């Protein structure tokens, strides 16, 4: 189960203990980073020249020296091999010799290890992460936690720069950080030197960045006083920005500006990284040259950054070949999967896929941008790093579970569960989509075209809804009292209750479709109004965000079936006993076209494409209105004008008036009421 899978693997189908007296080689020699895990793994038993011997080094040590044929010719390459007689640990260099001991790790299991002989290395470059995101920044302890998941899983690279960091873009990029939050980066790249991971510093200054001598000093000023720090890789950002600074040329010469006054006067840079202002092919210019430009002026050592066709896109061997082309050099892929700070109602859970799997000669490394979730982003994190080191053996499936099973293994079929139906985005500016409930979706779509035209379902479809209902109450509840990794629940809890009551509304509305008498349908169909009133209240309490408030679950397939189902044995029930019950699925306290209401935070919006009237559940003061293609009352018959003014954008000051009821009539499509609350 070894990831990532090494690139030579030999089993033998024999196994030995691990040595309870052994005999160290090259403990002074090799990586202390490594011979610490080594340590660990051994510990309590007994160490002497009497015993089992144990190698470990890099290509040069005396320890290893018998062995240096086997030795792979790869940066963080490695050797490793198990025995009757003894035990080998041979890294390339010192990285290779630590992740050497992080495949050692895996394979140790009951005390006891495989007769095997691996020889491994990465076929990408670079490989890690990017937070790079909009929203809120990842905490401390997170990151702490992200970097040691990075060394055991040979991620080499953690890109810092979140967008709502002032001190990493607008707008006090100038500025060096204050000491609390100074301390705190220190600790970091401490941790990760530990873990073998790059810490590369980004800064996005092209806002409002002048080409003169005061921000170029300034920038190197910043560079400077992160490099007092520990940091020992760093990056400038172009993207997302207008104005002067989006200037190939000028961009270009302050990058090789950084090589050659600080890179190449430094003993110990490693990464120079720079993102450009077109950063996808659908954005670029066809009647420009900017990226060129770029191609032609970077130092060939300067990496370039780009996600592909578009902002959310896979990576194919048609779009690696049109950018390498033009930037004459291989691509640094900044990846947007899970990325979600578009689509903040959704937990993106699902696989790693879509990525061709023949590329890895054509870029120079793979970056992932996750979620503002830290822990719930591991998930794909762990497939990038799968998929970055040993993409040739790359099995999307296998490696989705083998994640879950190792960020959960206390509760991992419980999270499978919920991540098998947290996956879709729905619909979005990108037009992005990822697959959802996939094994449910056949019988879901038998079932629903045989209710809706009077024929019978078959039985068998009607009791896998029944049990997928019932495992989801089991997960979510299961989750719920779930302590392992208490940051990984207190992440996913507000999508755990509507998860559960998604689960309760779709069984009472399988058994408003058994409806035996008149009186059980309407127990049911009661109860189903309350449970919608409190998916409600979810939605308006949690996850309050600026961007897109509330919680959304299972919405690709089973909220639509849940939904069409409702809605249709409502209308038969109305049909047979002459009645008049509200098949509305969204419960909405405010009233009045078929286009319905929304609540988001202080808002009441109609969604966008003698006459009409909004009727709120109260009186409440009100703030503006806002109308893109005449009065206002308190009681529905005194009514009071106020005009507009234009700018497609009407708009009017309320000033704090009491207001119940708003009306359009006949005068000269976003709609949108804001109140106080
Ligand atoms: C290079 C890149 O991806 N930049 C940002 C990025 N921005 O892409 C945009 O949506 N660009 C944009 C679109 C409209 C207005 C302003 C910027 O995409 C990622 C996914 O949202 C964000 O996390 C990144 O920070
Ligand atoms: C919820 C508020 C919001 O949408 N913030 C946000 N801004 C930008 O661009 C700011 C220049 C953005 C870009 C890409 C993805 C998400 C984003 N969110
Ligand atoms: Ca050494």
């Amino acid at each position: 189960s070894l990831q990532p899978p090494p690139q030579q693997l030999i089993v033998q189908n024999k196994t030995i203990d691990l040595p309870a007296v052994y005999q160290l080689n090259g403990g002074e020699e090799a990586n202390p980073h490594a011979v610490k895990v080594l340590k660990e793994l051994l510990s309590g038993k007994q160490s002497s020249k009497k015993g089992m011997l144990i190698s470990i080094g890099e290509k040069g040590d005396k320890s290893v020296r018998k062995y240096s044929r086997q030795i792979p010719d790869h940066k963080e390459g490695y050797y490793l091999s198990v025995n009757e007689k003894e035990i080998v640990l041979a890294g390339n260099d010192e990285r290779g010799t630590y992740y050497a001991l992080q495949t050692f790790a895996q394979l140790l299991k009951d005390g006891k290890l495989p007769e095997v002989e691996i020889k491994d290395y990465p076929s990408v470059r670079y490989r890690g992460v990017v937070e790079g995101f909009y929203g809120t920044p990842w905490s401390h302890q997170a990151r702490l936690s992200q970097l040691k998941f990075y060394g055991k899983n040979k991620m080499n690279t953690y890109i810092y720069g979140p967008k709502d960091d002032p001190y990493h873009s607008a707008p006090n990029w100038r500025l060096p950080y204050p000491d609390k939050e100074a301390a705190q980066l220190q600790e970091l790249v401490a941790v990760a030197n530990e873990n073998e991971v790059d810490f590369v510093w980004a800064i996005h200054p092209g806002q409002d960045i002048k080409w003169n001598k005061e921000d170029r000093d300034l920038l190197l000023a910043k560079f400077e006083k992160m490099y007092q720090l520990g940091v020992r890789s760093f990056a400038v950002f172009f993207d997302d920005i207008s104005g002067e600074g989006t200037n190939p040329q000028k961009q270009a010469e302050l990058l090789n500006y950084i090589d050659e006054k600080f890179a190449q006067v430094k003993p110990d840079i490693n990464q120079l990284v720079m993102c450009p202002t077109e950063y996808n092919k659908s954005w670029s210019n066809p009647n420009g040259n900017y990226l060129t430009t770029l191609g032609d002026k970077l130092n060939p050592s300067i990496q370039i950054m780009w996600t592909g066709d578009r902002v959310i896109s896979d990576i194919t061997r048609d779009g690696i070949s049109w950018i390498n082309e033009r930037i004459k050099r291989p691509a640094y892929i900044w990846w947007n999967f899970p990325v979600s700070d578009y689509v903040r109602d959704h937990l993106l859970l699902g696989p790693v896929y879509g990525n061709d799997t023949t590329i890895a000669k054509e870029m120079s490394g793979f970056v992932t941008n996750p979620m503002e979730h830290a822990e719930s982003s591991k998930i794909a994190i762990y497939s990038v790093a799968s998929y970055a080191w040993n993409p040739a053996k790359y099995d999307t499936w296998q490696t989705w579970k083998d994640a879950i099973r190792t960020i959960l293994p206390s509760a991992a079929e419980e999270l499978e569960s919920f991540a098998m139906h947290n996956s879709d985005l729905g619909p979005n500016g990108h037009g992005y989509r990822r697959e959802e409930s996939m094994d449910i979706q056949p019988a879901a779509e038998r079932f629903l075209k045989a209710f809706k035209e009077g024929k019978n379902y078959d039985k068998a479809d009607f009791e896998t809804l029944q049990y997928t209902f019932e495992r989801m109450k089991e997960s979510a509840d299961i989750l719920l009292m779930n302590t392992e990794n208490k940051p990984l629940i207190v992440e996913i809890t507000p999508w755990v209750h509507q998860f559960k009551l998604t689960a309760e509304m779709g069984e009472e509305v399988l058994k408003m479709v058994e409806g035996r008498n008149e009186s059980y349908f309407l127990r049911k169909y009661n109860h189903v109004k309350a449970l919608q009133q409190q998916m409600f209240y979810i939605d308006q309490t949690s996850n309050q965000n600026p961007c897109q408030p509330g919680v959304k679950t299972a919405t690709r397939v089973i909220k639509p079936l849940i939904d069409r189902t409702f809605a249709t044995v409502v209308k038969f029930f109305n049909q047979k006993f002459n009645a008049h019950l509200d098949a509305t699925t969204d419960y909405m306290p405010h009233k009045m076209k078929n286009l319905p209401l929304q609540v988001k935070a202080n808002r009441v919006l109609i969604s966008p494409a003698g006459n009409s009237e909004i009727e709120l559940d109260a009186i409440y003061p009100g703030e503006n209105i806002q109308i893109n293609f005449l009065e206002i009352s308190t009681d529905g018959k005194e009514w009071k004008t106020v005009d507009l003014k234009q700018k497609s954008r009407l708009s009017a000051g309320l000033q704090k008036a009491p207001v119940k009821f708003v009306r359009f009539t006949v005068s000269d499509r976003q709609f949108v009421l804001t109140i106080e609350k």
